Protein backbone atom coordinates (compact mmCIF):
# COMPACT_ATOMS: atom_id res chain seq x y z
CA UNK A 1 0.00 0.00 0.00
CA UNK A 2 1.40 3.39 -0.24
CA UNK A 3 0.70 6.00 2.86
CA UNK A 4 0.52 9.82 2.11
CA UNK A 5 1.72 12.31 4.62
CA UNK A 6 -1.49 14.77 4.37
CA UNK A 7 -2.02 13.25 8.19
CA UNK A 8 -0.46 11.21 10.50
CA UNK A 9 0.64 8.00 9.38
CA UNK A 10 -1.01 5.98 11.76
CA UNK A 11 -1.30 2.08 11.19
CA UNK A 12 -3.10 -0.51 13.68
CA UNK A 13 -0.28 -2.89 15.20
CA UNK A 14 -0.90 -5.83 17.59
CA UNK A 15 1.29 -5.96 20.56
CA UNK A 16 0.91 -9.09 22.22
CA UNK A 17 -3.06 -9.66 21.38
CA UNK A 18 -4.12 -5.85 21.75
CA UNK A 19 -4.83 -3.96 18.45
CA UNK A 20 -3.28 -0.41 19.39
CA UNK A 21 -2.35 2.54 17.12
CA UNK A 22 0.90 3.67 16.36
CA UNK A 23 2.60 5.95 14.24
CA UNK A 24 5.27 4.99 11.44
CA UNK A 25 8.06 7.32 12.44
CA UNK A 26 10.98 7.27 9.82
CA UNK A 27 12.91 10.06 11.90
CA UNK A 28 12.86 7.15 15.16
CA UNK A 29 15.76 4.98 14.96
CA UNK A 30 13.92 2.91 17.65
CA UNK A 31 10.69 1.87 18.37
CA UNK A 32 8.65 3.26 21.68
CA UNK A 33 5.80 2.26 22.58
CA UNK A 34 3.45 3.28 25.96
CA UNK A 35 4.30 2.43 29.58
CA UNK A 36 3.09 -1.31 29.86
CA UNK A 37 4.33 -4.72 30.79
CA UNK A 38 6.59 -7.02 28.79
CA UNK A 39 7.56 -9.90 29.42
CA UNK A 40 11.49 -9.83 29.59
CA UNK A 41 14.52 -8.75 31.31
CA UNK A 42 14.66 -4.93 30.15
CA UNK A 43 17.76 -2.64 30.49
CA UNK A 44 17.13 1.12 31.32
CA UNK A 45 18.31 3.47 28.04
CA UNK A 46 17.92 7.08 28.48
CA UNK A 47 16.93 8.26 24.71
CA UNK A 48 16.45 12.05 23.52
CA UNK A 49 14.09 13.73 21.45
CA UNK A 50 12.88 16.85 21.18
CA UNK A 51 11.98 17.97 24.42
CA UNK A 52 15.08 15.81 25.94
CA UNK A 53 15.82 12.42 27.42
CA UNK A 54 13.36 10.14 28.85
CA UNK A 55 13.78 7.08 30.69
CA UNK A 56 12.54 3.94 29.02
CA UNK A 57 12.76 -0.39 29.20
CA UNK A 58 15.04 -1.62 26.65
CA UNK A 59 12.87 -5.47 25.79
CA UNK A 60 15.63 -7.55 23.27
CA UNK A 61 13.73 -9.76 20.72
CA UNK A 62 9.80 -8.62 20.90
CA UNK A 63 7.29 -9.25 18.23
CA UNK A 64 5.01 -6.87 16.52
CA UNK A 65 2.03 -7.65 13.99
CA UNK A 66 2.59 -3.75 11.92
CA UNK A 67 -0.19 -3.78 9.74
CA UNK A 68 -0.81 -7.12 8.93
CA UNK A 69 2.49 -8.25 8.53
CA UNK A 70 5.14 -10.08 11.58
CA UNK A 71 7.64 -8.14 12.21
CA UNK A 72 10.57 -8.70 15.06
CA UNK A 73 12.90 -6.24 16.99
CA UNK A 74 14.06 -4.12 19.87
CA UNK A 75 11.05 -2.36 21.81
CA UNK A 76 11.71 0.69 24.10
CA UNK A 77 8.94 1.23 26.54
CA UNK A 78 8.45 4.65 28.11
CA UNK A 79 6.58 7.40 29.04
CA UNK A 80 5.63 8.15 25.28
CA UNK A 81 2.51 10.23 24.23
CA UNK A 82 2.19 7.86 21.01
CA UNK A 83 3.30 4.85 19.95
CA UNK A 84 6.79 5.42 17.51
CA UNK A 85 7.62 1.99 14.80
CA UNK A 86 10.91 3.34 14.06
CA UNK A 87 13.90 2.35 11.78
CA UNK A 88 14.28 -1.07 13.37
CA UNK A 89 10.61 -2.28 12.63
CA UNK A 90 9.91 -0.46 9.46
CA UNK A 91 12.93 -2.33 7.54
CA UNK A 92 11.69 -5.81 8.43
CA UNK A 93 7.95 -4.33 6.59
CA UNK A 94 10.10 -3.28 3.73
CA UNK A 95 8.67 0.08 3.68
CA UNK A 96 10.41 2.84 1.42
CA UNK A 97 10.21 6.66 1.53
CA UNK A 98 9.31 7.25 -2.28
CA UNK A 99 9.26 10.97 -3.89
CA UNK B 1 14.42 8.64 -5.48
CA UNK B 2 13.44 5.70 -3.07
CA UNK B 3 14.91 5.67 -0.12
CA UNK B 4 15.25 2.81 2.44
CA UNK B 5 15.60 2.66 6.13
CA UNK B 6 17.85 0.58 6.70
CA UNK B 7 20.44 3.91 7.65
CA UNK B 8 19.10 7.06 8.53
CA UNK B 9 17.23 8.69 5.88
CA UNK B 10 19.65 11.97 5.42
CA UNK B 11 19.08 14.07 2.48
CA UNK B 12 20.83 17.63 1.64
CA UNK B 13 18.96 20.75 1.78
CA UNK B 14 19.65 23.60 -0.47
CA UNK B 15 18.71 26.66 2.22
CA UNK B 16 19.54 30.45 1.87
CA UNK B 17 22.30 29.44 -1.05
CA UNK B 18 23.92 26.64 1.49
CA UNK B 19 24.08 23.24 1.72
CA UNK B 20 22.72 21.13 4.52
CA UNK B 21 21.91 18.05 5.65
CA UNK B 22 18.41 16.82 6.95
CA UNK B 23 16.81 14.15 8.56
CA UNK B 24 13.17 13.24 6.50
CA UNK B 25 10.84 12.57 9.59
CA UNK B 26 7.44 11.24 8.90
CA UNK B 27 6.72 11.02 12.60
CA UNK B 28 7.21 15.25 12.93
CA UNK B 29 4.42 17.44 11.63
CA UNK B 30 6.97 20.37 11.24
CA UNK B 31 9.83 21.07 9.65
CA UNK B 32 12.44 22.26 12.23
CA UNK B 33 15.79 23.47 11.57
CA UNK B 34 18.66 23.77 14.15
CA UNK B 35 19.44 27.06 15.41
CA UNK B 36 20.52 29.71 12.31
CA UNK B 37 19.51 32.53 10.93
CA UNK B 38 17.27 33.15 8.45
CA UNK B 39 15.69 36.54 6.97
CA UNK B 40 12.17 37.65 7.76
CA UNK B 41 10.10 38.52 11.09
CA UNK B 42 8.71 35.21 13.33
CA UNK B 43 6.38 34.28 15.60
CA UNK B 44 6.62 31.85 18.72
CA UNK B 45 5.66 28.65 18.39
CA UNK B 46 5.61 26.04 20.89
CA UNK B 47 6.17 22.17 19.45
CA UNK B 48 6.64 18.75 21.61
CA UNK B 49 8.15 15.52 21.22
CA UNK B 50 9.45 13.06 23.23
CA UNK B 51 10.89 14.43 26.16
CA UNK B 52 8.35 17.58 26.81
CA UNK B 53 7.94 20.63 24.68
CA UNK B 54 10.79 23.36 23.20
CA UNK B 55 10.26 27.27 22.02
CA UNK B 56 11.43 27.52 18.65
CA UNK B 57 10.86 30.51 15.83
CA UNK B 58 8.51 29.87 12.94
CA UNK B 59 8.98 32.00 10.25
CA UNK B 60 7.27 31.96 7.02
CA UNK B 61 7.23 31.36 3.50
CA UNK B 62 11.15 30.16 3.13
CA UNK B 63 12.19 28.77 -0.42
CA UNK B 64 13.97 25.27 0.40
CA UNK B 65 14.98 22.35 -1.91
CA UNK B 66 14.50 19.02 -0.31
CA UNK B 67 16.82 16.88 -2.80
CA UNK B 68 16.48 18.89 -5.97
CA UNK B 69 12.99 19.63 -5.14
CA UNK B 70 12.00 23.04 -4.53
CA UNK B 71 9.53 23.90 -1.66
CA UNK B 72 8.20 26.58 0.13
CA UNK B 73 7.02 26.51 3.12
CA UNK B 74 6.90 27.42 6.79
CA UNK B 75 10.08 26.55 8.99
CA UNK B 76 10.80 26.66 12.60
CA UNK B 77 14.24 27.33 13.94
CA UNK B 78 14.72 25.76 17.42
CA UNK B 79 17.31 24.14 19.19
CA UNK B 80 17.54 20.79 17.48
CA UNK B 81 20.41 17.81 17.20
CA UNK B 82 19.20 17.36 13.81
CA UNK B 83 17.81 19.28 10.72
CA UNK B 84 14.26 17.57 10.71
CA UNK B 85 11.85 17.99 7.51
CA UNK B 86 8.18 17.65 8.73
CA UNK B 87 5.47 16.66 7.00
CA UNK B 88 4.41 20.03 6.45
CA UNK B 89 7.25 19.72 3.32
CA UNK B 90 7.04 16.23 2.87
CA UNK B 91 4.02 16.94 1.00
CA UNK B 92 4.94 19.52 -1.23
CA UNK B 93 7.67 17.39 -2.49
CA UNK B 94 5.47 14.58 -3.04
CA UNK B 95 6.67 11.90 -0.41
CA UNK B 96 5.02 8.52 0.54
CA UNK B 97 5.47 5.57 2.36
CA UNK B 98 5.41 2.36 0.39
CA UNK B 99 5.39 -1.34 1.46
C1 LIG C 1 13.85 7.07 18.98
C2 LIG C 1 13.10 8.39 19.21
C3 LIG C 1 11.57 8.13 19.22
C4 LIG C 1 13.66 8.89 20.55
N1 LIG C 1 13.45 9.34 18.16
C5 LIG C 1 13.04 10.63 18.17
O1 LIG C 1 12.17 11.09 18.91
C6 LIG C 1 13.73 11.53 17.16
C7 LIG C 1 14.88 12.29 17.83
N2 LIG C 1 15.56 13.21 16.90
C8 LIG C 1 16.43 14.06 17.72
C9 LIG C 1 17.78 13.40 18.02
C10 LIG C 1 18.21 13.23 19.35
C11 LIG C 1 19.47 12.66 19.63
C12 LIG C 1 20.26 12.28 18.51
N3 LIG C 1 19.83 12.46 17.25
C13 LIG C 1 18.64 13.00 16.97
C14 LIG C 1 14.59 14.15 16.33
C15 LIG C 1 13.46 13.39 15.66
N4 LIG C 1 12.76 12.51 16.61
C16 LIG C 1 11.87 11.81 15.67
C17 LIG C 1 10.38 12.18 15.73
O2 LIG C 1 9.85 11.64 14.67
C18 LIG C 1 9.53 11.73 16.94
C19 LIG C 1 8.11 12.29 17.06
C20 LIG C 1 7.30 11.66 18.19
C21 LIG C 1 5.92 12.30 18.30
C22 LIG C 1 5.01 12.31 17.24
C23 LIG C 1 3.79 13.01 17.35
C24 LIG C 1 3.51 13.68 18.56
C25 LIG C 1 4.40 13.65 19.66
C26 LIG C 1 5.61 12.94 19.51
C27 LIG C 1 8.17 13.76 17.26
O3 LIG C 1 8.93 14.27 18.09
N5 LIG C 1 7.28 14.43 16.54
C28 LIG C 1 6.97 15.80 16.88
C29 LIG C 1 7.63 16.84 16.10
C30 LIG C 1 8.94 16.85 15.62
C31 LIG C 1 9.39 18.05 15.00
C32 LIG C 1 8.53 19.19 14.92
C33 LIG C 1 7.20 19.15 15.41
C34 LIG C 1 6.77 17.94 16.00
C35 LIG C 1 5.39 17.67 16.64
C36 LIG C 1 5.51 16.18 16.55
O4 LIG C 1 5.18 15.91 15.29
Amino acid sequence: PQITLWQRPLVTIKIGGQLKEALLDTGADDTVLEEMSLPGRWKPKMIGGIGGFIKVRQYDQILIEICGHKAIGTVLVGPTPVNIIGRNLLTQIGCTLNF
